[PDB]
């Protein structure tokens, strides 16, 4: 008899109707695992820390957070026994209208006699995240989300924290504007009508992945997608599109708003990192539903991605360990029924509809073909940033034709070529051999005003080439 992880819109359809404990009971959880002191494993300070380990663009990227969530979950276990994790379900009907549910943006609750401050909104940290730096933090600092900014480790940062935040003082406009910058990453422009360049498309189509090792994450997809026909899309591209837009990057040049969630320094301290990636997890589950890799799945040898000691099924990830002291491998959390005890409640795309090809079609007319961008070194770039891709067309008399090709989220961090794939559905096959490319960066700008100069002119002095297939 697993669990069954459901949508949080599920619980708070409970709520609206006088069933309460189940939100309750996760909110109880929650102020439990924030309220543990910082040296245990299972507090919520703790937990977020880990991911400051964790594993990004490589094939452990989904199960080592496949186990991340179920450790957050085994906590929350701790303090009201038999309790699951909800997902956020980000693609459903309700977000693409709507945006975040208000449980995860609501500032109190009511809670026995009590109204408390809501702890899926934000946590204050017990302990200071320093060395001894623009991304350290302050015991008692808050996390914070678009349109807020929450660079606060130098006295220059906190000023223009300040400033910033300071021209957007009301709560319930703040929550406003963030859930219309999430409707517009995923509509794919202007906020349900979706369009091929959103992140809506963007998890549609990761479901596509036609193995593990290129749905695993960036790097194998980009290899992948260099060397063969057609675009295969990770479940980590998407994946990093919801971190830039709660942590501050609009879709519609400098992204001012820091939030936590936006790099992968702090991103773990904000709860609804979890929520998202409890429904990452189950787009990962659904995925292996849906070609058949409920029990196995397989990485292609010396692939890269593949490597940090190659990375196999057998690799611990380390820190979560089985109750023996032995780690857990990807081999310990393939089928999450039979080796973890949970399932997943419905939620959007299980099913493989044929609505969800007539949006990724090339529209008649429109090119098969595929833009490769290449000669960018973002070693030198700091924080998170999105290459918007364009085509342009000079007509036979004078008239420019402006072609958006997508975008794609580098999530990354404060303190390595980078390789981008576009489509050119969107141009008509005749126009390609006739068009000049060029690509946008949108990033971080040094992050505080002495820093801006020096990362916006290498920002403009990077080389991007280009190349049709
Ligand atoms: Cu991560
Ligand atoms: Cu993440
Ligand atoms: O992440």
């Amino acid at each position: 008899a697993p669990r069954v992880r459901r949508s949080v819109r599920d619980l708070q359809k409970r709520y609206d109707n006088g069933e309460k404990k189940p939100l309750e009971d996760l909110v109880r959880a929650w102020v439990g695992i924030q309220a543990l002191p910082p040296s245990d494993p299972k507090s919520f300070f703790a937990l977020g820390g880990y991911h400051g380990y964790c594993n990004h663009g490589n094939v452990l990227f989904p199960t080592w957070h496949r186990m991340y969530v179920y450790k957050l979950e085994e906590a929350l276990q701790s303090i009201v026994p038999g309790v699951s994790m909800p997902f956020w379900d980000e693609t459903d009907e309700y977000t693409l209208k709507h945006g975040i549910p208000s449980i995860l943006t609501q500032e109190k609750f009511e809670l026995d006699g009590k109204q408390i401050d809501n702890p899926l909104r934000s946590f204050v940290l017990p302990v200071a995240l320093s060395d001894r730096n623009i991304y350290e933090k302050p015991k008692g600092y808050v996390t914070v989300r678009y349109p807020l900014s929450g660079l606060v480790g130098t006295p220059e940062a906190l000023e223009q924290t300040k400033i910033h935040n300071a021209k957007f003082p009301l709560p319930e406009k703040n929550t406003e504007l963030l859930n219309s910058n999430v409707r517009a990453w995923l509509k794919g422009d202007s906020p349900p009508d979706p369009t091929r360049n959103g992140v809506y498309a963007k998890y549609v189509r990761c479901l596509s992945a036609p193995n593990y090792t290129v749905f695993s994450n960036t790097t194998s997809a980009s290899v992948w997608n260099s060397s063969n026909p057609g675009l295969v899309t990770p479940v980590e591209s998407p994946h990093n599109d919801i971190h830039l837009a709660v942590g501050g990057f609009d879709y519609g040049q400098i992204a001012g708003a820091n939030g936590d969630m936006g790099e992968n320094n702090t991103a773990g301290m904000d709860p609804i990192f979890f929520f998202h990636h409890c429904n990452v997890d189950r787009m990962f589950w659904v995925w292996q539903k849906q070609t058949g890799h409920t029990d196995r799945l397989d990485i292609i040898r010396n692939y890269p991605g593949t490597n940090a000691e190659s990375l196999n099924l057998t690799t611990p990830l380390n820190p979560f360990k089985k109750a023996s002291g032995e780690a857990y491998t990807s081999e310990d959390c393939i089928n999450i029924e039979r080796q973890l005890g949970f399932t997943y409640g419905p939620g959007s795309l299980d099913d493989a509809t044929p609505e969800l090809k007539s949006l990724l079609a090339v529209p008649s007319g429109n090119s098969t073909k595929k833009l490769t961008v290449t000669g960018i070194d973002r070693a030198q770039i700091q924080g998170s940033f999105i290459m918007k891709a364009y085509a342009s067309v000079t007509d036979a008399n004078g008239k420019t034709r402006e072609y958006y090709l997508g975008h794609k989220s580098i999530l990354s961090r404060w303190n390595l070529d980078i390789v981008a794939h576009f489509p050119l559905s969107a141009m008509p096959a005749d126009d390609v051999p006739k068009a000049k490319f060029r690509v946008e960066f949108i990033h971080r700008g040094g992050g505080v005003p002495s820093a801006a100069k020096a990362a916006i002119d290498k920002v403009s002095a990077l080389q991007p080439k280009f190349e049709v297939s």
